């Protein structure tokens, strides 16, 4: 007849052009979800204008008068953030996935059989594209022809996803040039919306709550997304691939994918490192990548602030890029004094989800610490006029910026270089009110493999473990995780670097912060790099090396109560490593590594002879 051939319904670029298995991905799809038309994506500036200019049109975004080429969506109050019980990963074994946890529910992953899949599946894609444009992205993570990059084609029908993806990711037809017949990761995505619509569109933002699954299929290299519009559920490059599929690429091909900034640190003398740091979500990450150093002569330059691909080079440094092209930051709890750096970064080309508008096109949100002209009002996020007398911030807790990296005014020179940039120390850290020191060093690669593991951080009252920050997004079983980190060690030539946990959230028994933090977090940095040096400015604790006395440089800062910021309890300890045993056996059991349960008997006895 006319075979599979939507060639007819192509309204930019040609099947043609295509390399033959990213045309097979398209038409397969295209004969699946019975898109009306296919654009696939150039990433040029007048491609992504007119997209703009459009969804203006259509009311699915306002634009932002007070900026240069600036942009709001407000949301379905149903698709607000990535949703982690929707979130699946496939694999014929789910111990492959997870480990089996001793209590039956895992913490640590959530598997699906390919059976229910493809139940699920079919219950949501066909004909779910009625009546819309299917936009085909094609993306790098990572900077175009670095030897780390990786190539994805994004499906989509929404255009908010092409705008964020231009931004968070490199797109276009570079990458298409780029990638020729080589292999790329599938992602499919669909709001689960056909025309004509089955429900009401509310806020002009099409999405379909109860059908949304976001599901990871590693052996078959695909993501298939359906039925949120919003975040890591969309934007397929961000968590899905740069760390659910990029995990288990990276453990079966030596490397790391992981929830890590990369920043710069440069003393007074001029002298340069690099360091990563896995920290959950909101506690700070971003507002480390950019910070605006206190402490007089030292600079910080931002890498990425959010993801880190890292691999062992020839010469055993440790080469990380940052896969993603820009921010996708929390807008709450940014302002100037905080975070400098993001607040001149967002001031153009940018697109803003779910924060408040005032009435002179500018944005607002809870912490942005930038009084307002008397007569200035605010549009909430919910589309309503706006006070502090009401109880709701005007902005959504989870709101966000999507903003070009390249802006940032402290990006670092070597942000893009292919071979990536070479990681001297690991931080990890989270929010911890009670017990543990602002700052400690492991006592050798296989403790800190265990710090990372050991992590705990508050919900955002109750502590949760988060080991490596990583609870959400591990591709594959925990223990086997474990065992690849360890395994880096075991490899001649690896310069490994060093470990070290903080923590910004110690509180007083009056619930007060006991350390100030934010650019005053520049004096643990000042710790920390010395030692990579081979300073001699650390004591021994059964946790591992704190700062001697007066090594931290408190100067400009009063009267900090060190006694309290470093002290080492006991009592506490003997109950955190308990809870710590406990955990690993239930969650982990059978796939602890050796090493790993060694380094828990280890502190355990250390601990005992306080
Ligand atoms: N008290 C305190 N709060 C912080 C510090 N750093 C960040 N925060 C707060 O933690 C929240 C999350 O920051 P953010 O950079 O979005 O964290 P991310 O989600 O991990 O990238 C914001 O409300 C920040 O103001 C700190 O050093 N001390
Ligand atoms: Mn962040
Ligand atoms: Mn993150
Ligand atoms: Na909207």
């Amino acid at each position: 007849h006319n075979g599979l051939d939507f060639s007819a319904k192509v309204i930019q670029g040609s099947l043609d052009s295509l390399p033959q298995e990213v045309r097979k991905f398209v038409e397969g799809n295209a004969q699946l979800c019975q898109p009306e038309y296919i654009h696939i994506c150039d990433g040029s500036e007048e491609e992504y204008g007119r997209l703009l200019a459009h969804m203006q049109e259509e009311g699915v975004i306002r634009k932002l008068k007070k900026y240069d080429n600036c942009w709001l969506a407000l949301t379905d109050p149903r698709d607000v953030a990535r949703i982690q019980s929707k979130t699946v990963i496939i694999t014929q074994e789910q111990r492959d996935t997870v480990p089996i946890p001793k209590s039956g529910q895992s913490q640590l992953g959530r598997w699906m059989s390919e059976e229910d899949f493809e139940k699920a599946f079919n219950a949501r894609f066909p004909g779910c594209m009625k009546g819309r444009t299917m936009y085909v992205i094609p993306f790098s993570m990572g900077p175009l022809g670095s030897p780390l990059a990786k190539i994805g084609i994004e499906l989509t029908d929404s255009p908010y996803v092409v705008a964020s993806m231009r931004i968070m990711t490199r797109m276009g037809t570079s990458v298409l040039e780029a990638l020729g017949d080589g292999e790329f990761i599938k992602c499919l995505h669909s709001v689960g919306c056909p025309l004509p619509l089955k429900k009401p569109l509310v806020n002009n933002w099409a999405c379909n709550p109860e059908l949304t699954l976001i599901a990871h299929l590693p052996d078959r290299r695909e993501i298939i997304s359906f039925g949120s519009g919003y975040g890591g559920n969309s934007l397929l490059g961000k968590k899905c691939f740069a760390l659910r599929i990029a995990s288990r690429l990276a453990k079966e091909e030596g490397w790391l994918a992981e929830h890590m900034l990369i920043l710069g640190i440069t003393n007074p003398e001029g002298k340069k490192k690099y360091l990563a740091a896995a920290f959950p979500s909101a506690c700070g990450k971003t507002n480390l990548a950019m910070m605006n150093p206190t402490l007089p002569g030292w600079k910080v330059e931002c890498v990425g602030d959010d993801i880190a691909w890292m691999k062992f080079d020839a010469q055993g440094n440790l080469r990380a890029i940052n896969p993603e092209n820009g921010f996708f930051g929390v807008a709450p709890g940014t302002s100037v004094k905080t975070n400098p750096n993001a607040i001149k970064t967002i001031q153009k080309n940018t697109i803003f989800t779910n924060v408040a508008e005032t009435s002179d096109g500018g944005v607002y949100w809870e912490g942005i610490d930038e009084p307002l002209a008397p007569g200035v009002t605010i549009t909430s996020w919910k589309n309503k006029e706006w006070r502090p007398q009401d109880e709701e911030p005007c902005a959504h807790p989870n709101s966000r910026f999507c903003t070009p990296a390249s802006q940032c005014p402290i990006i670092d020179p070597a942000w893009e270089s292919p071979e990536g940039v070479p990681i001297e120390g690991i931080i990890f850290g989270g929010r911890r009110p009670a017990g543990v020191p602002l700052v400690y060093e492991a006592l050798s690669w296989q403790h800190g493999v265990f710090v990372g593991a050991a992590m705990r951080s508050e919900a955002t009252k109750v502590i949760m473990h988060d080991p490596f920050a990583m609870r959400p997004f591990f591709g594959y079983n925990f223990g086997k995780y474990l065992a690849h980190w360890l395994s880096m060690a075991h490899r001649p030539a690896a310069k490994l670097p060093k470990i070290f946990h903080v923590n910004w959230f110690r509180k007083d028994k009056n619930g007060k912060f006991l350390w100030p933090g934010f650019g005053e977090n520049s004096r643990v940095l000042e710790w920390m790099f010395g030692r990579i040096e081979g300073e001699d400015s650390a004591k021994l604790t059964p946790i591992g090396y704190v700062p001697k006395e007066d090594a931290l440089n408190l100067k400009g800062l009063g009267d900090v109560n060190v006694e309290e910021l470093f002290g080492i309890s006991k009592e506490f300890w003997e109950k955190e490593v308990e809870e710590i045993d406990k955990y690993l056996e239930d969650q982990v059991n059978a796939d602890l590594p050796y090493e790993i349960e060694r380094e828990l008997r280890a502190l355990k006895q250390r601990i005992s002879q306080m």
